[PDB]
């Protein structure tokens, strides 16, 4: 293939193609309408047959990126409606891609769609095709990372829901717990995959590499050092493919990955039959939620290779990065039940455990005890779970959400109040993700989610920052950032924000508001609260929060919603600067 887009059409076919070209457009140029999208969606589809029929037509040789970026940069009205990013234009390749992946907005303040049955079962009657397209859009511009083929795999089974619903006879009770369930789904992998483009883009391949040889040495602890280091590099292209913008080159490389595993299970997994069936991208998400494999059976103890070893010192300095992968696979094969956050943890430690031995007298004598600064790795996170857990079953989910939102609001105030009214829910759904497993579960579980939320915290910090204290937790370490959050504690240092009596005004309108955009005034309205009065002990807003809901209800229900809030309103407000001393 002389032509690159070439090759992308003929292995992708025009359906995908189509789809993943949409998705960039859609992630690069996010308040852009569906049908301007559209446009040039076919627009570059009619000139990739171009090339397919003829590979030495002017332009066909040409990167995917130069084609993809010329075309976005004759959207007309782009500086009116993106401002500086016009500006990428007068760049060549590659910075251009680069300023235009750095101006991808990760809170982009969409309308937060409020699906109705009746009229979304309409359009998939009508337009089936445009309708999955329309999904495409609507999600990938809300989440400009998303891993593009797996959004493909998801406005699938957006559609085998609508296909089957529209003909059941209360379609909308149907199909709303299947959209919910869903929306879950695509939050978690959204996130799970900025974190993957945030590895690369903030510590490295080397990071996201580790990332990976951890999980996939659990999944596939039946597989030989060397496959698994195949297998890695394969996955972290497809990575860091999807992650620099090339969608095409990702969906690819990824369909050529799952080929390969399935060509290969017999050096990988037991456990790959069932996915190995599927069609094309059903068969790639699958393998991503494969059951794990039984670890073999007589493995030596590990303490023989790294630390009773005589010459771990020399086999380190021969091969940095392979010895201490090789460290990374051996644990991680064995400890299926461990957190790949924490392997990782270990990963790390054992790391500085060498460099700081080697250099040393009797450099044996000191790493010999390592897997004592190790065990001590596994024990931090056990007992903060503990407290959790026995802090979600006690106050239900809402109600750590609200506990949370006090403990993050006094240890970083400075963070923008929208954050962490977002972050704190986030930490809170954890609980009823995890507290309910199996109690040895239960870490791993935690440790997973929190990677991500956490990640979230610093994916919107780091764009506009705040507190140091955010900013030092976020770019210190990957791995130890979820430890590193534990630890702060509030800051003396901080000045409380004034009163501002707009924070603290109910209007007749928190009635119209539905359960969770009622929740979040609410809870908005707590971060305000513990911004201008930091000292404040839960005793205090323990009869505020139980203030507010006695407020709240008694207009909300009232014979006149506003001549309540109106008069009834400001007494609160005296009312808890009279409680607040
Ligand atoms: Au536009
Ligand atoms: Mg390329």
């Amino acid at each position: 293939h002389k032509s690159e887009i070439a090759h992308r059409f003929k292995d992708l076919g025009e359906e995908h193609f189509k789809g993943l070209v949409l998705i960039a457009f859609s992630q690069y140029l996010q308040q852009c309408p569906f049908d301007e999208h559209v446009k040039l969606v076919n627009e570059l589809t009619e000139f990739a047959k171009t090339c397919v029929a003829d590979e030495s037509h002017a332009g066909c040789e040409k990167s995917l990126h130069t084609l993809f970026g010329d075309e976005l940069c004759k959207v007309a009205s782009l500086r009116e409606t993106y401002g500086d990013m016009a500006d990428c234009c007068e760049k060549q390749e590659p910075e251009r891609n680069e300023c235009f992946l750095s101006h991808k907005d990760d809170s982009p303040d969409l309308p937060k769609l409020k699906p109705d049955p009746n009229t979304l079962c309409d359009e998939f009657k009508a337009d089936e095709k445009k309708f999955w397209g329309k999904y495409l859009y609507e999600i990938a511009r809300r989440h400009p990372y998303f891993y593009a083929p797996e959004l493909l795999y998801y406005a699938n089974k957006y559609n085998g829901v609508f296909q089957e619903c529209c003909q059941a006879e209360d379609k909308g009770a149907c199909l709303l717990p299947k959209i919910e369930t869903m929306r879950e789904k695509v939050l978690t992998s959204s996130a799970r995959q900025r974190l993957r483009c945030a590895s690369i883009q903030k510590f490295g391949e080397r990071a996201l590499k580790a990332w990976s040889v951890a999980r996939l040495s659990q999944k596939f602890p039946k597989a030989e050092f060397v496959e698994v280091t195949k297998l890695v590099t394969d996955l972290t292209k497809v990575h860091k493919e999807c992650c620099h913008g090339d969608l095409l080159e990702c969906a690819d490389d990824r369909a050529d990955l799952a080929k390969y595993i399935c060509d290969n299970q017999d050096t990988i997994s037991s456990k790959l039959k069932e996915c190995c069936d599927k069609p094309l991208l059903e068969k790639s998400h699958c393998i991503a939620e494969v059951e794990k494999d039984a670890i073999p059976e007589n493995l030596p103890p590990l303490t023989a290779d790294f630390a009773e070893d005589k010459d771990v010192c020399k086999n380190y300095q021969e091969a940095k990065d392979a010895f201490l992968g090789s460290f990374l696979y051996e644990y991680s094969r064995r400890h299926p039940e461990y957190a790949v956050s924490v392997l990782l943890r270990l990963a790390k430690e054992y790391e500085a455990t060498l460099e700081e031995c080697c250099a040393k007298d009797d450099p044996h004598a000191c790493y010999s005890t390592v897997f004592d600064k190790l065990k001590h790795l596994v024990d931090e996170p056990q007992n903060l779970i503990k407290q959790n857990c026995d802090q979600f079953e006690k106050l239900g989910e809402y109600g750590f959400q609200n506990a949370l939102i006090v403990r993050y609001t006094r240890k970083v105030p400075q963070v923008s109040t929208p954050t962490l009214v977002e972050v704190s829910r986030s930490l809170g759904k954890v609980g009823t993700r995890c507290c309910t497993k199996p109690e040895s579960e239960r870490m791993p579980c935690t440790e997973d989610y929190l990677s991500l939320i956490l990640n979230r915290l610093c994916v919107l910090h780091e764009k506009t920052p705040v507190s140091e204290k955010v900013t030092k937790c976020c770019t210190e370490s990957l791995v130890n950032r979820r430890p590193c959050f534990s630890a702060l504690t509030p800051d003396e240092t901080y000045v409380p924000k004034a009163f501002d009596e707009k924070l603290f005004t109910f209007h007749a309108d928190i009635c119209t508001l539905p359960d969770t955009e009622k929740q979040i005034k609410k809870q908005t309205a707590l971060v305000e609260l513990l911004k201008h009065k930091p000292k404040a002990t839960e005793e205090q807003l323990k009869t505020v929060m139980e203030n507010f809901v006695a407020f709240v209800d008694k207009c909300c229900a009232a014979d006149d919603k506003e001549a309540c809030f109106a008069v009834e309103g400001p007494k609160l407000v005296v009312s808890t600067q009279t409680a607040l001393a």
